[PDB]
């Protein structure tokens, strides 16, 4: 009964054991830069940005490597969208942050100048410095952009009360250039994509109990570190670089939405409910469409972003590890 899943799960959970002390390790570095940054002019209102600040690692299989975001309050903000990009928006001003201003647009690589150096003093996302990255994002408590109007589609989940109320909270914006355009922000909802993960079902008391333990965030493990196995795998050939445990985790709140009963999502049928999650990803690799959960116009999979080889190279790859009861699993 989908013994070799749980036996992977099982050696992943071992290798979470050693942080509890190192992750103090990162959480006492992290309280440094912060109490630091606020020294300087420019980032006073700095932060620890997830509310439980527990730092999530983008590979599920190096315990080593962290990730972590700074979040800091700004005057109310407003957005011109780039070319349009759904995603990627100049900033403006509706304050101590004008030492950046490059005419009306906050310039995004001044910023991170300026985030390095006082750093440096102690692709573009973050800077790094085991392993940290660091991501800077602007706050705001502005309104969605509209680009997410359409996104987020919970309704038959999470229930359309729960989405209503998680449109309320701010939205963050980082750093990020897209040609290459070197000046433009981009959308983050990263603290919703927590939010989500640890409150996943469609009751509330979904794996609060023993009669309700589902596998969602088993089967999301399950995909993140097929992934990561076999980008190692085939890191000598450059097709599977670009994907990263986003697009897994983009994918997985799709067919979440797909399978919004708990019952769909039932212990013993991690087996049927990973397969599920195997069989949608691979759909949108054929497809080269991977619309970004929260805004569904940034086709995450397209030519722009992905070359169409390395998604069908991927395909191959996924195909084959599911035609031989996934190889890379085992030992
Ligand atoms: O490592 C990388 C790639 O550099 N990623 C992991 C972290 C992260 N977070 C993202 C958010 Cl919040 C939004 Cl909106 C979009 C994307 C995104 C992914 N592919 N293209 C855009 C991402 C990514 C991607
Ligand atoms: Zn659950």
């Amino acid at each position: 009964g989908a013994s070799k899943l749980r036996a992977v799960l099982e050696k992943l959970k071992l290798s979470r054991d050693d942080i509890s002390t190192a992750a103090g390790m990162v959480k006492g570095v992290v309280d440094h830069l912060l109490l630091r940054l606020k020294c300087d002019s420019a980032f006073r209102g700095v932060g620890l940005l997830n509310t439980g600040s527990y730092y999530e690692h983008v590979k599920i299989s190096a315990p080593n490597e962290f990730d972590v975001m700074f979040k800091l309050e700004v005057p109310r903000i407003q957005l011109e969208e780039y070319s349009n990009t759904r995603a990627y928006y100049f900033v403006k001003f509706k304050n101590p942050l004008s030492q950046f201003l490059e005419g009306e647009i906050l310039s995004a690589s001044k910023m991170l100048s300026k985030f390095r150096k006082i750093i440096k003093e102690e692709g573009s996302p973050a800077v790094t410095l085991i392993s940290v990255d660091i991501t800077l994002a602007l706050e705001s408590k502005s309104s969605w952009p509209a680009s997410t109007q359409e996104g987020l589609r919970i309704q038959n989940w999470l229930s359309a009360k729960v989405r209503k109320q998680l449109r309320l909270k701010p939205f963050y914006l980082v750093p990020k250039h897209a040609g290459f355009q070197e000046e433009t922000w981009r959308l983050s909802f990263s603290h919703i994509e927590k939010e989500i993960l640890n409150n996943h079902g469609k009751s509330k008391t979904c794996c609060e109990n023993k009669e309700e333990k589902c596998c969602r965030k088993d089967c999301l493990k399950l995909m993140k570190y097929l992934l990561e196995q076999l980008k190692e795998r085939f890191k000598d050939e450059e097709h599977l670089d670009k994907f990263s445990s986003y697009h897994v985790k983009t994918a997985f709140f799709h067919v979440c939405t797909q399978n919004p009963q708990d019952s769909q999502w039932d212990r013993k049928d991690l087996g049927l409910c990973f397969d599920n999650c195997v069989t949608y990803f691979l759909q949108c690799l054929r497809t080269e469409k991977l619309e970004n959960y929260f805004i569904p116009e940034f086709n995450l999979f397209s030519s722009n972003l992905i070359d169409k080889r390395s998604k069908e190279f991927l395909t191959k790859q996924i195909e084959y590890e599911r035609n031989n009861e996934f190889p890379v699993f085992d030992e």
